[PDB]
């Protein structure tokens, strides 16, 4: 026997009502009437601020064909695995009949990215005027070279908005005195829209999905990638890098740690006639490389020092004022490694020679955590990690002792007026450093956190990271495409009327399209994914 | 002017194709046919197997109408807030034409719970027997007493299967072997199923939402509420409690603190002529409640002892072989304290007199945190937490210091043989304590976490939880509503064939339909919502 | 046998999906031949593509 | 409580209770201590013990 996807007798049961009945009460309650509703009405995209200001040529909208669009053809597009058909789009005017000024609309084909310039109305185009009362329906046209979409394309028509004719104001008094109107924005898919192979609900993606969810919405829940705290500036440099908790479109890392934060659980020797203060690391329990235990800290000591018992002592040059610093004033023997509370617990043997017991009867005590060289007397700064450079200071044990410990990093022994990670030399490789170079008129950028110190009141200093946490973790548990000569990009805006374009890269690293941004930012910032844009076009802002 | 939902111009575009070209070639290479395709084939639904041990009576499937269903409408469902009409469910049943044995098909109306038992007999039922061939559809219909349904409701028709006639096979040798056949459950839904209006995209629900999502999928992900750790086992107790991270079905705490682990910012006096150990904590930085710091560990010692300066001290009788414990060989004064690394930090006046800066060059220590009465002399213990009755343990300072610190729990200072939290009267309450008692056939459960000790070697201790920590967090930050005289339901299956039923009340105590869970069960467990029953309704279990 | 029993699903994944071995595969459309089946079932498999 | 609930630790009956009393040696006392009970509510704790 062989059954269809439908196939089967069907049975009446005992105790049930007639459906029409029923049927009819909910259609005349409810008001049902066709399946798509979403098809017969509009539903808002965006806004546009056209503003006496904008000469001819500026670009006020630049959207491409895609159901992503449309917030009720994007949840739809969940079920299927193709799509195809244009979207409609209405773009609806509100300016006084007095003024003047005329946008034009460009329909972009496929595989070519626009410039912003005159030049492009050198290309047939539709013109509306700044007085224009009954809203306008553009309709983006489905041109495509292959029979039918994936869910991960995104090179298709793009309608452009350009400025034409700038808009004006017999009151305008001067420059000083900006005039505005606004343009709604929205959305409606066209009757040829269709979305066509069902996926199986456990399904996975050959090709990944298009990266639109990799910076969350709220700056509040930027987490950093070298530190827990929350991002609250940012730092544009002509060369960004890292290599730790950094994640790869790819999903691949060059790091040994993964993309959360996790205590840390080492082991440390102690014999005697050896060092009492500086120790070696043995094994580990959990850790991504063998040997290196997840969440160690990607930084290593600035210069060179001998294993000599010390405390925090920096100069009178520090926090007493607003001076400057010298790296002579800071004599902090452990300077650079990071603070870390920690469980001490040494282990006992059956015939406990020494006072091991007396040890394993201690408070345990916070360490200092940190990658570096050791020969027992010296200890100089290594950049290329192994289960080996692995050391820990603090006051220790002295006698035969094992003692295994579960670190948790909260502080940075401060060093200098520079950021944490700010120079490639001191920051943690293992094999190869990723990074990202200007490209253009694209500057790379670090997402600055804010580290805890170790002896200035309750002082802070600033910390680098190279991606926002949640963009490591999506990238490194999802599976997204992306074209490498593209750059995801999100518009980020501030709490004030303040916002500027941040794209990221294949490797993963973000960028924007200022060479330095601003500090004055109120900070609880937002985010929106704008879509997919080519590396050599330098990415929007609109801040000073 | 007055524009409608539709309403607008429509300007055609100079570069733009004819669509019905393009628009053929899809459907032609993507074989699109029908719209809710969905609505043309079953989907898999669960499965039933039908030993030869199940006696008459015995309810193999039980299955309330609910868009939620099928993966499809339930996917769909989420666009709208009304639904009604029917679902078509298709069994298919597959044993040898050898097999004796009839199941039972039954149509339970709404607002009536119904009982596992022969008596369910004597209403009106279909017989379906065990060598059955075409499969056979039952469509559920939608008797309701409203207009429409709401996408929060849940009291619908319901679908029964049972045992009607033991399934008998010729060749059953005995008792000890048993004999069984599957029958697969699918899906489709009805052709009067509807849903209803749409809902705006950012709008809130005024009911909340059926609660479906608060057990996570693998237990992997089961962290515990008391604790960080994995949960690793279960504890059937006719009475749970807790009052800190546990969260209601109304999103409200009588604790103080949130449903995540974030470090403790206290700060601690210290004084000349004070005490050198146990310190008073003053303010703090991240709290939920106004005094009392966000994540203070909500236990306390178990007895009265003095301020006295000691170290860990357990008698032999302890980790050395497998013997009792007295709580009289350990000694340790700072007993029952949460153990947990910290970041330690002076304060320095502009006029130093005493040897202040001399401590701020001090490498931070372990504190010992905890909640406690304190009169400088004796340490009593105290279950009504306060912003007062902080108290931490550790070397500490002498002079007049305003030290700042910032903790991180990672252990726990050992006490006895008991799991940590498994005695109220040691429970940190605030004003009230909430619990759960065992209901008819239900007993309350505690998640069992494994919290780490202070001085054996790397071995730890049971520590207590009241709820995953996932079910707190969607409890907080959601909106799910539940009927008090019902419970969310949720299928526990073991890594082998082991599986058992666990209720959340609206409390949001977890419950189960034994006295006591076993042991042995391989925990890489996984979990499936069921739906909502009664609480005078004991969960379903095969155990043992 | 002719006294066996047990059903075989099949199904067809459009191109881009990988399948994975999960009952979940089966909320999609799926036909099912019998291990008693008498007499051969011929799957066709489309030939879904974009290009 | 009107869901089944009780926080006490005996049932809504009256039956008798079963313990077992510790014989002191070294000590003359009239007191006894109880070491358990065989039917029980809640662990421990006889049920029907006086209120």
């Amino acid at each position: 026997e062989i059954v269809t996807e439908e196939q089967g007798t069907v049975v009446q049961q005992q105790p049930a009502p007639a459906p029409t009945a029923l049927a009819t009460l909910a259609t005349a309650s409810t008001g049902k009437s066709v399946e798509q509703e979403w098809m017969t009405f509009f539903s808002y995209h965006t806004s546009i601020n056209w503003s006496t200001v904008e000469s001819q040529g500026k670009i006020l909208y630049s959207q491409a064909l895609n159901p992503s669009i449309n917030p009720y053809l994007d949840h739809i597009a969940k079920l299927y695995s193709t799509w195809s058909g244009g979207i409609d789009v209405r773009f609806t005017v509100s300016g006084s009949g007095v003024f003047g000024g005329k946008l034009a609309a460009l329909l972009v084909p496929p595989g070519v990215e626009p410039i912003e310039s005159v030049s492009m109305l050198q290309y047939p185009h539709v013109l509306f005027d700044a007085r224009q009362t009954e809203p306008v329906i553009f309709t983006i046209p489905d041109i495509r070279k292959t029979l039918f979409h994936s869910m991960d394309e995104t090179d298709t028509t793009k309608l452009v908005i350009m400025v034409y004719n700038e808009l004006i104001n017999p009151y305008e008094n001067g420059v000083e005195n900006k005039t505005t109107c606004s343009i709604t924005v929205e959305t409606r898919p066209s009757a040829d829209f269709t979305f066509a192979l069902l996926k199986p609900p456990g399904s996975l993606i050959k090709h990944g999905s298009i990266p639109s969810d990799l910076i969350p919405r709220n700056s509040a829940h930027w987490m950093g990638n070298r530190w827990w705290s929350t991002i609250s500036g940012f730092s544009v440099q002509p060369r960004v890098f890292q290599s730790n908790r950094h994640f790869d479109f790819d999903s691949t890392t060059t790091g040994w740690s993964t993309p959360y934060y996790v205590p840390i659980e080492i082991k440390i020797q102690g014999k005697v006639g050896s060092n009492n203060k500086w120790f070696h690391v043995i094994d580990t329990d959990k850790a991504l490389v063998p040997g290196i235990p997840d969440g160690w800290p990607d930084t290593t000591i600035p210069d060179e020092t001998k294993a000599t018992n010390g405390n925090f002592s920096y100069g009178e040059s520090y926090r007493a004022g607003s001076t400057t610093i010298k790296p002579n004033e800071n004599s902090t023997h452990f300077k650079g490694t990071y603070i870390c509370g920690t469980l001490s617990t040494v282990e006992i043997p059956e015939n406990d020679e020494q006072q091991i017991k007396t040890e394993a009867e201690k408070k345990s005590q916070t360490m200092y955590v940190v990658t570096a060289d050791f020969k027992d007397t010296i200890v100089k700064p290594q950049h290329k990690i192994s289960p080996q450079k692995l050391v820990v200071y603090f006051d220790g044990p002295e006698k035969d002792l094992t003692m295994s410990a579960t670190l948790s990093p909260l502080g940075y022994t401060l060093v200098d007026e520079q950021p944490v990670g700010s120079v490639s030399s001191r920051v943690v490789r293992i094999a190869t450093l990723p990074e990202a170079f200007t490209q253009g008129g694209n500057y790379p950028i670090f997402y600055v956190n804010k580290i805890k110190v170790g002896y200035f009141d309750r002082a802070t200093t600033n910390c680098y990271n190279s991606q926002i946490l949640m963009t490591s973790q999506r990238l490194a548990e999802g599976n997204y495409n992306l074209p490498p000569d593209s750059l995801a990009v999100y518009r980020i805006t501030d709490s004030s009327s303040q916002w500027f374009d941040i794209g990221i890269n294949h490797d993963g690293f973000s960028y924007v399209g200022l060479s330095d941004l601003p500090n004055d930012l109120s900070f609880p910032l937002t985010s929106t994914f704008m879509g997919v844009q080519l590396a050599r076009v330098k990415l929007a802002s609109k801040v000073k």
